[PDB]
């Protein structure tokens, strides 16, 4: 799996005075710059998800509108950080955007399972951030993870979770047409 | 089993003159403070059944929304009772409010008919409240119980009647395509 | 005292795996529960002291009025509480909700020094919360805190010292004209 | 400068039971009554610059409309942090204002760069500040000062960089044209 | 008080060719640096009592409304004069603001009274100026005086005789109900 | 370079029957997916370049909101093109998306001479695609490249020439003025 192999990579790889630095610790910097990659990486996996969801053998439009928009969500966030690291003073390096691991999905379910998988990846690198920001003092950061990131993570996280559970009570994957009247009621 | 436990205690349990006091009873007193402790328990109860349907293992929004109307609605009915105590010269006397029966519901199908219950129990309440009215010949009391009560509890009933009839034949609780349909058609 | 009675129970007490579980401790979710059991007695002694200033020899309006509002306010945030524990992935635990301990009031001013001393108790058991809640490296749960109940209960603890304060200059609870006079320009 | 002789200063020397008071350290009270003496002070320099830029002998407009804005802003600020003091139930317990150090300035840039240095200074007394604060378990206090203070001087300080950069890179101080385009083309 | 005290240090003390300077004596530049430091210290005379009277153990907002309304109106006044100065081609120089010299109040009465004081005390201050300018054949700065300050002073001494007289005749300050009326009334 | 070295690997790498498959050589299905990857990596170049300008010491907003919404444009063409691939019944096949080549470009001039070079590499690839296409008979192919495509490339040529040209005149890199001026009256 890339996550953890993007996880694993110290510090010093994610590394390129400013006359506005002031109480920010270059470790946060390099965390940051992770951080970044790891939104684009979530970004691009989505897309690619949405577009399998158009091909002429499955032909399911609702998933691939959903999908969509969460690739868009994923590089607004990117942004934000970016936005961030400007704003405190430090400097953005970038690194290479890894290809999706799984290329199909054989079904709905299996899609949903895979996104609530990745996002729960991303909220513990949040968590994990947010602990290194807090022994290092800086009540900024901290504020802005809290103010910005956590909440969304816990809403997406129930949200798949319900559609998961909805999914598997009604039949799925055996009965196609469980997903299309998923796909017609709840995601229209 | 709670209701009838509360039922079967004695009315000097529901006793705590005035200038506005006339043809008024005492026992009217102590079965107006008891059916308000049996109003306030139905409505704990609605809640209870409300936020169970809102796990994300069960995930069925208008289940949840629907029981949490009908706990409103239980609470105003318990407020104007309370103002009718006030109006007519008595003095209020609350109790403790005990723990719903029933913790776990398994499927929407079993929480209707436990509602269907409890209604029938209230229904049979009120009408035991109306037959001492009027053998204390109150005239009042008994206009007041059957234009405010009356009819709401023969609504209620048959609506909930017609409810289960309809998930029994469609299949449910072994269908969760049931239970899906019914909630996006019937109570959406 | 019915409250530290409430508030000495062990955590075991409020108890009853998830797919969306992460980073929550079961003192957290016992915690919780004890908190929504507090914020309904709450709500149930803003109801009692509401249609107390209704009856027929106390006759102040606006008093009833502003107990009502209280009352309806608690059970928001109760309700609040409980979404939260659905959100995270623990499972809700009810108990009974006990009677109010004063019966009568014979004043406003009397009241309103009951309701503070009621809220500064429930501010206290927030305070131990956060603490709890800051110990275990829960960062979401910390925020969810301070964000929607912190700064509440200090305006309503002001607000509530300032109409104290205002009561007792005017030559409360000996001067009737006082009250009545509360009642009209700053209650109305 | 000033500044860190009022910074150096024993927190005794800004201390002059309530019934409200609940959780409130007096430390926090005698750091709260120095950083509002702190705000006046800034405010009563950027007074100072925002009528210097008006003689008749250096004529730029803009440069006074925006420094008599910031002057503005800053009052607000004592404003708001007097009624937290009396929210929390402490005793506000003023001094004496003293007067700026630098009398004349001689061009924008310079303005801009005194400016940059004293807003690094208030951004480095709120830190210790929330560090005090935290080292005592006062978590209303903390979420105040990160919700209202620490983004507004982050942002201001990267506001104040960015002004000073473009201003060197034009040619000032020795170009008048400089100067002029500036306050004709950013500050217009 | 510190008023005589700033008034009787000399002319020299308030002094630090212009392009557009025409028969303006030096002796009425510092007259003017003078007056200007006086306004400001009485600004911070009225928010002092404003905030005093927003204590939880006083509570009269409209008092507290009132004050801080005078406060922001002495603001402007320091601000037209600083304008004037610079129009005439002078130089400002500025002082010390020093602490009020009463900390508490003790009632509206004797907030009104000090109120009184101040204002008599400042006219005789512009009657002064007035004075040195006439004899020095400056009839600009004399029309200024007269339009801008004389007939304000005088309304703001009526109004706050006024204001006393009411206060005396209703039984203040031994009676509490006098001045919660008072607010409510005439300040509402 | 990545570009040419993106652009020699074989169509072999970028390949991963239909029911609506027609006349649709395979070749053009690997030439498609390599013009996918080709228009991300633009994309992310450009979303470097826009977060360049952010810098503090560089301060120059509308070059960034012009690089920005030129990112955002690529993405736009990278979407169509998937579009198109489902469209016609191939198989999409993603790869990896390298880091730019340039990490600082020191000025507005060096920038807009690096999106010069890009676009013009962009429109070299999709001519060899439109002789590809061209000589295996595929009308529709060759059709949606010339209404989609070519034009917006020759515009986008001749507008960066203008640019750059502008640029020059104005005596950049050396004049930090005509920077200013230009980020002023053209970009803005």
């Amino acid at each position: 799996n890339t996550f953890e192999k993007i996880r694993n990579q110290p510090l010093s790889n994610f590394l390129a005075t400013s006359q506005v630095r002031q109480n920010y610790h270059q470790d946060s910097e390099a965390a940051i710059n992770r951080q970044i990659n790891l939104e684009l990486y979530a970004s691009y996996v989505y897309l690619s998800m949405s577009y399998y969801f158009d091909r002429d053998d499955v032909a399911l439009k609702n998933f691939a509108k959903y999908f969509l928009h969460q690739s868009h969500e994923e590089r607004e966030h990117a942004e934000k950080l970016m936005k961030l690291q400007n704003q405190r003073g430090g400097r953005i390096f970038l690194q290479d955007i890894q290809k999706p691991d799984c290329d199909d999905w054989e079904s709905g379910l299996n899609a949903m399972e895979c996104a609530l998988h990745l996002e729960k990846n991303v909220n513990q690198s949040l968590l994990e951030l947010h602990k290194l920001a807090t022994d290092k003092n800086d009540p900024h950061l901290c504020d802005f993870i809290e103010t910005h990131y956590l909440n969304e993570q816990v809403k997406a996280i129930k949200e798949l979770g319900d559609h998961v559970t909805n999914l598997r009570k009604m039949g799925a994957p055996e009965s196609g047409l469980a997903e299309y009247l998923f796909d017609k009621h709840t995601l229209g």
